[PDB]
């Protein structure tokens, strides 16, 4: 049995809906405990403003896709 | 004005409210962002379960000061 119910279920509220330069995201950490209502992407922007994303949106498809492969360093 | 509304707010849902060994609490993050519904002790077990604790407990009293005065190394 779930032996941790008395988590902080790190979660959001809003999403940024207006379409973050792919530059500002400093990276992203795409949230989806099973206790937050509602699943986002933490736009890490470089500020350090995690910003949740409604992934469904097609400006955040781009941007979490980009940061989805930022990190990715291919072996020479 | 707050230009970031949209942000993952870590907060909580329920409250360990059995007295935790405060050995177990590896550590303590006392929630209490302005968009939280809720305060309360992130008292790091020592799994890294993160466990939101009601800081108005007489139990976390003692844990959560035992954790305020755990990193604490006075210059000798």
């Amino acid at each position: 049995q779930p032996d941790a119910i008395n988590a902080p279920v790190t979660c959001c509220y809003n999403f940024t809906n207006r379409k973050i330069s792919v530059q500002r995201l400093a990276s992203y950490r795409r949230i989806t405990s099973s206790k937050c209502p509602k699943e986002a992407v933490i736009f890490k922007t470089i500020v350090a403003k995690e910003i949740c994303a409604d992934p469904k949106q097609k400006w955040v498809q781009d941007s979490m896709d980009h940061l989805d492969k930022q990190t990715q360093t291919p072996k020479t």
